[PDB]
């Protein structure tokens, strides 16, 4: 870096009042210097101002989704959910399928040192939730082969963060990618915004560094563009994407029903819900919003929508779809990503940000909350949706939702309701094909069972459970 370009960049930052971030070059060696440049030649300082503006100094008709964008599989004609199951393992078996897995999230109500996909929740086996999604996975490109007669390959695109890429990646690796194929696992990043004072001002983490966080869920979409992923997609033939988080112990990964419906409904986008437990829980609500289909982050939403009760039933929420991050897209929405990427908002966050106090140098962590993290969120492209292209489908709690977010004592989304649902679960699929469980729980393997089928070879056998039913 050359003396003109140092000092054109530090005007660039001067004139938009963010010259602070040089104030003690004074004080740095050669290649610390070097770091402070590169980082902020990639960011633009007038756009940092104007999110930091809509952020600090910021500017509906709401009803449930209409019955045409909705569906259930608590009441589906049985003959549509043989059909999509199906059509779902038909495209499976095409090549025609690909997971994006969302791990770019800290866990930071979990405080675990690791990603979260790699948390051992207890189970017998001790497998991570990455390996239980991978074998998932495999299990599925199994069960399409036996109506193909041939190879089924669903790749995985595995979105981290700067903070979860390297320890993802080595963990990967430490699994032998959990008995896929490498080349049909990709791990990728998510992308970053810089932290903002309560005052608009950038945030700097030492004296070399500006303080950034990810850019939220929502990130997704540009760091496929960025990434590869969407050209490695388009080259692989895929037509049909399923999203999930992380977080979720039982996520039926490129569940064959969900995919299938989505498919022959030939929507742009689908989703999943279950229902909201209570007025309370920490979910996005999913709705018809201004004529559109939308949600309202539990973070965002007022009491009294939340509260509002069903005129018929004065015991039940209004608004009960809850999002379980569970997504459907066509392969033709990803080919529009440039048109809408920048439209997606910013939604804000205040923050206690460790940082260099500005003048001092003394390198604190805050008492109060002293700015602000930026996200964009993977559903607010619903909203440019028509709702003739969007589908919301209805699935039970009990097999489909069991998130981690809080650590071992909460008792409630923590690593012992993942581990009773996930056990729980086991023991209803075994005792449906007939197996008796003496007691809790009994934990299958995904390489035995996917959703409950090829347990047959249990029917009159007890288990002593607790148990682990694999190869
Ligand atoms: C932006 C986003 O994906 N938010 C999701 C996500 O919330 P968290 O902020 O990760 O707790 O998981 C919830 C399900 O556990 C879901 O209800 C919500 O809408
Ligand atoms: O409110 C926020 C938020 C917004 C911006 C940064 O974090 N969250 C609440 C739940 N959804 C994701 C994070
Ligand atoms: C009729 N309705 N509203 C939310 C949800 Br779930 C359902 N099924
Ligand atoms: C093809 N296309 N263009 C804009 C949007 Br939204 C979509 N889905
Ligand atoms: C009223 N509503 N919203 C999502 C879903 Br399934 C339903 N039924
Ligand atoms: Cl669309």
């Amino acid at each position: 870096p050359s003396a003109e370009e140092f000092q054109q960049l530090r005007k660039k930052y001067t004139d938009a009042g963010q010259g602070h971030v040089f104030a003690f070059v004074d004080e740095l060696q050669t290649g610390e210097r070097s770091q402070l440049f590169h980082q902020l030649s990639s960011f633009d300082p007038v756009r940092i101002n104007e999110l930091a503006d809509k952020a600090l100094n910021p500017p509906a008709s709401l009803e449930p989704l209409p019955d045409i964008a909705t569906a259930s599989i608590l009441d589906s004609d049985p003959k549509d959910l043989e059909q999509w199951y199906e059509e779902g393992l038909k495209l499976v078996a095409g090549n025609k399928v690909a997971v994006v897995l969302m791990a770019g999230g800290q866990g930071t109500r979990l405080g675990s040192s690791a990603p979260k996909g790699c948390f051992d929740i207890g189970l017998p086996s001790h497998k991570s939730l990455f390996q239980i999604q991978a074998e998932r996975i495999a299990k599925l490109q199994l069960l399409a082969q036996r109506i193909s007669g041939k190879e089924a390959v669903i790749p995985w695109y595995v979105m981290t963060s700067g903070p979860t890429r390297k320890p993802t990646e080595e963990f990967f690796e430490q699994h032998k990618y959990f008995g896929l194929n490498k080349s049909d696992v990709i791990i990728f990043e998510q992308g970053v915004l810089p932290c903002i004072s309560n005052e608009g001002k950038i945030l700097m983490e030492s004296k070399f560094k500006v303080a950034v966080a990810p850019d939220g869920n929502g990130g997704i979409y540009q760091a496929l563009l960025t990434s590869g992923v969407r050209e490695d997609m388009r080259k692989r033939g895929i037509e049909h994407i399923h999203t999930y988080c992380v977080d979720n112990c039982l996520v039926k990964v490129a569940d064959p029903v969900f995919i299938g419906f989505a498919a022959s409904k030939q929507v742009d986008i689908a989703t999943k819900v279950v229902r909201k437990r209570n007025a309370t829980e920490s979910v996005g609500l999913i709705l018809q919003k201004n004529g559109k289909p939308d949600v309202v982050e539990y973070s965002e939403i007022d009491k009294e929508t939340a509260e509002a009760k069903d005129p018929k039933q004065p015991d039940v929420l209004k608004f009960r779809a809850a999002n379980i991050v569970n997504h459907y897209y066509s392969f033709k929405f990803f080919e529009s990503i440039e048109l809408w990427a920048h439209k997606l908002p910013h939604h804000v966050a205040r923050k206690k940000i460790p940082c260099i106090k500005e003048g001092t140098g003394e390198f604190f962590k805050p008492e109060k909350p002293n700015g602000i993290k930026l996200e964009q969120f993977v559903f607010d492209v619903f909203p440019m949706t028509p709702l003739e292209k969007f589908a919301c489908i209805e699935v039970r709690r009990e097999d489909e939702f069991s998130p981690l977010k809080n650590a071992r004592g909460t008792g409630e989304d923590d690593p012992d309701t993942s581990k009773r649902d996930i056990m729980s679960q086991g023991q209803r699929w075994i005792e449906k094909a007939g197996g008796i469980v003496i007691t809790v729980g009994v934990e299958v393997s995904p390489l035995i069972s996917y959703g409950g089928e090829g347990l047959e070879f249990l029917k009159g056998r007890e288990i002593k459970a607790p148990a682990f039913i694999e190869k």
